[PDB]
This record gives C-alpha cells, structure tokens and sequence, in this order.
C-alpha cells in the first residue's frame, strides 16, 4: 500500500533513470528520489540536515558510478538492483506489521539505514542524519 507521494517519487526515479539511460537503479537513486518526497523531506528537515549539500554529493556519486546504456539497442528500460528492492520490501513489511495501511517516503528512508555498507547510508552518516531521530519523528507522526 504505497501512498500517492511515494508512488510519485518512485515513478520519478524510474523516469529520471530512463532519461539518463542508466542501466540500473540502486538504493542511491532511491534516496535521491526521496529528497523531494514530502514525507521523507519533512523528516530530514526536522533533523536540520543540509539537503542541498546531501543532494549534490548524491547526484555526483550516481553520475560517476552508474553505467549509461550505449547508443546500441536492447535493455531500453532500467532495472532496480537488489539494494533498491530490499529497501522497498523492508519498508513495506515493516509498515504491514502492527501499524498503518500506507507506506510513506519516511518509512522508506528508515529502511535505507539498514543497507549498512551502501554509499547512501555512508552519506547519511556523513551529513549527520541520525536514524534515532528519524524514527522518533515518524513514530509520533501518522
């Protein structure tokens, strides 16, 4: 049960990747998409996170590391990687658990912290985004 705003973020992520002809989408692409998601953004702002700085470093890492489909054929569409899928499944089933019906961008943001070795998680720690703070804000919100 993905809420309207999360569905949009995810569609925008796919749209962005297709535009850039990126061969795959990782959890980094996901976090980038979420910086514009109302639910996730509100949670980051509550933590006084510099979203401008975070987005720029995130956009840079994606460009320098994601393969661009050669002018050739085949593939056409981008494919979500295991990190992208795991995070989504984690959020979905965590929400399923005694809680609400809708999955929000904030729920997805929390699930990203579980991808410990990801550059996405590395960047959140770098910019001082505490998972403890994100969780408390969400628990007392919807």
């Amino acid at each position: 049960m993905l809420n309207q705003e999360l569905e949009l973020s995810l569609n925008m992520a796919f749209a962005r990747a297709r535009e850039h002809r990126h061969e795959f989408m990782t959890v980094e692409h996901l976090l980038l998409a979420l910086l514009s998601n109302p639910s996730a953004r509100e949670a980051l702002e509550a933590c006084s996170v510099d979203l401008v700085a975070l987005r720029q470093e995130l956009e840079a890492f994606i460009e320098q590391t994601t393969p661009v489909l050669p002018a050739s054929e085949e593939e056409r569409d981008t494919q979500p990687t295991l990190s992208f899928q795991r995070v989504l499944q984690r959020a979905v089933f965590h929400v399923q658990s005694s809680g609400r019906n809708e999955v929000t961008g904030a729920n997805v943001l929390v699930a990203i912290f579980s991808e410990q070795e990801s550059q996405a998680a590395y960047l959140l720690r770098k910019h001082e985004v505490s998972r403890l703070d994100v969780v408390n804000f969400i628990s007392h919100g919807t």
